DNA sequence: TATATCATCGATAGTGATATA
DNA sequence: TATATCACTATCGATGATATA
């Protein structure tokens, strides 16, 4: 049972296998010098002396300093007590430091803390060109707009999304359609018509504006402007989140949108 | 120092590696992240990404979010940090447990080897460490048969009010000098039931160069380095001789006349 | 031993963990055996004589006269004075190994550099650190017009480029937040400001920093989380329509603008 | 050489192999996408798409964000020399750092500084027996004192040091030998007698005292009484060294000091 | 014998290669 | 073609064995 007295040694009470074979020695025959450790124990000669010393730190032994360090144990029923107790002050202070940690941690991210969910990505600028690139992408800021959709299109968009806008208005998301002129000829509804005449949504229609737009929320999509791209329908689309920007535009759009309606 | 000092404590105290750490941040940041978009906007290798991702869900800092892509949420901090520091006191309440079951049987195995612990012929034995006093006072305290000098600092017998007690109930005269720093530990003490009963003498001072414990002809102190003490390392001396005892007795007596 | 005297050795003086203790050992003893070291220490006893060894290799610790394996500390004064006298020395050493690489690097990088006119209408550059090695591109490249609001990042350190074109006659409004005014001190900006040679105006603040450039535009994005990382988005657009727009907004921030 | 280029971009602008090779091959090409990159450069095809992400973060670099991420360099005029001047900074703030690291180690080890070399050690406790080990632990406390030698013995010091305490006292070591009546009668003629005589040294004769020592300066040597022991020499002595212990003894040997005879 | 050193393990962490629809 | 993961190196620090004179 050495072995279990050594194994219960290592296991609880921060001793290593020397030092708990030298203390277990020490217990069974009293006062041993290092040599004398060797010969009644399992711990090699060269190391018996750094272990007793060892030992000596932790509280496991008493010496007697000089040319022949004599060690004897403390008694295990003080020294195991001894242990507990000051391991227990250890384990409050390591829980008062990891509190103290938690605290300064909540109050750094504080800040950072994000409570949106980010949808398709962190990104907050994207680059478009192909007719189903972009008619995915606006999908979906339609599919994510909850306040307002402002839509001042002259043809640039590659798809009719009469279907997405008005699944977007029906969620109660307010509504203002701008179009160019001779684009009504084409637009004959096929809904948006009815949905304006059950004032449902505003649509109103111009001949010309330099800088056609969809804005959804926080989110901006406009073209960089290509006229043969734009034919080829891969005129460069740019996509932005960011609400300075976007307010921005918003403020261009609202000056259309007071100059013409029909 | 502001998301570096979260990494910072993150690994002190929760844990985490630095790529665990700084994966950590980045999820609170920016609630939702894949693994490659964490490499991009952060210093956690590209490579990495996806084993620190796994590692940290694991730990319940991170949630795999629905469907695929692997998309990884972080759990709150007020959730994720409070729930650790729980499982770690429970953890903790676990091996103090295991320690005191340890114990226990440990003095089981070890009571056939100790016939005698009748200590020993030798006369003189040092103790390392202020904090390991009482491992050797406590014996003198057990083996005290008619006086008793205690000069306390302290240190010296910390926590062995009822040795003391148990001493003076075998009839060992007592007399006890503390400095006035200690008296208000001793206020739900039942030394002073003792004291005021007149079972044993309680006189107090402002502050004696030699803390002491005198029980019949033994004699223990601290020696006194500063060094030392940094590294809990100071000198302390067991005594068993009538003539520095007797020299010991007389500084204690010194000290005596001028307490209380 | 103050574990924050070993704390402070490992983060700014290049101790390990070993070798941090063994110093502080040292200085607290004055000499020490690598068998005292052990004891005194928690430092292993197998690892002190490599440790103590590596210490002197370090400059931290003297290998005393001996010969009996003394080992006897380097004061604090001197070594850790000189440890960062010889840090400065190679960063010195280092700092004039990157201009050298640089010039070499510019001198090897000549002939593949015909590539560069800014077919892209649009770039993103990652945080507002790295906004100028954009924003130089457009200052060098202005013919006809500038309009800058700056709030400390759009064209930091730009000043040159910014006189150089206003002599090659492009026209240029300068937008200042009042709190980089002072930055301007004896600046030549504002030689060429009460020269009549470019106009400057300041505002309290405004939401939209931008660089305009001709038919060409530069601004950031604003996210909290992203900038954390030091990863916050800027965007370069080229386009007429665009540009006229955020020029719209410049010039009513203009409109509201100290004459400075 | 490309190699070149590279090499001097790993070693002093914080790129690694990768990423040294994306950034040459960007300079080269001008636009690129991952794709491209792979079949331009030696960069792994599967690792040229978080190659390019990452000089992206390190200003090398800007790109388009989309299905397929073009990638265009950023001048090497610029961001080399940006990275020198955002380096300098970095190494400025370092240097505060572990100039403030330096004043603090030092106000915290000012108290912990040690002056006095110890000689033969660390320990201030130490347990002799024998006449060789009793020996050659006296001859050394004699060796080291420097302001005071008292020595009160009865026989219990075993070898004469007349020429150790002789060597000590022409040192300039105030010297006080207390000795027991019936130890006189073997000092004559020789040679502690001749100093007292001279008043080089004080030397007082008393009939009994019960606790012997030996005191040099902050240390004091003395036997734990074991009379069987005594005659076999295998009496066991202690050495500790302790200004306040000391002092106590000190205090003892002045008591016999008062009560002795001189010569 | 008592001084003085080595060997093995696992975990970081930086860095260049490899694998799966 | 993009995603997903691995593999090697050196260092640390912890622990159990070996080497001089």
């Amino acid at each position: 049972s050495k072995d279990r007295m050594v194994e219960l040694l290592q296991e609880h009470f921060e001793l290593n296998l020397y030092e708990a074979r030298a203390y277990v020695a020490l217990v069974a025959f009293g006062v041993l010098t290092p040599a004398e450790l060797a010969s009644v124990s399992e711990v090699p000669a060269p190391r018996t002396y750094d272990v007793l010393r060892s030992l000596e730190k932790k509280g496991f032994a008493m010496t007697q300093p000089g040319k022949t360090n004599k060690y004897r144990p403390v008694h295990p029923a003080n020294v195991l007590e001894k242990f507990i107790q000051d391991w227990q002050e250890r384990v409050k202070e390591e829980l008062e430091a990891k509190k103290k940690a938690k605290e300064e941690l909540l109050e750094l991210m504080a800040p950072l803390i994000e409570t949106e969910v980010p949808k398709y990505g962190v990104e907050r600028v994207w680059v478009v060109r192909g007719i189903k690139n972009s008619t995915l992408k606006t999908k979906e800021m339609l599919e994510e707009a909850q306040n307002e959709i402002l839509l001042a299109d002259d043809g640039f968009i590659a798809v009719n999304l009469e279907d997405d806008i008005i699944k977007a208005v029906d969620r109660g998301v307010k509504t203002k359609i701008l179009l160019t002129k001779n684009l009504l000829p084409r637009l004959k509804a096929s809904k948006i018509i009815d949905y304006a005449k059950e004032g449902k949504l505003e649509l109103r229609a111009l001949d010309k504006f330099d800088l056609p737009m969809l804005i959804c929320d926080e989110e901006v999509f406009f073209a960089l402007e290509d006229l043969a791209a734009r034919y080829f329908n891969y005129e460069t689309q740019v996509w932005i989140k960011d609400h300075r920007v976007v307010a921005l535009f918003k403020e261009k759009f609202n000056e259309y949108w007071e100059k013409a309606e029909k």
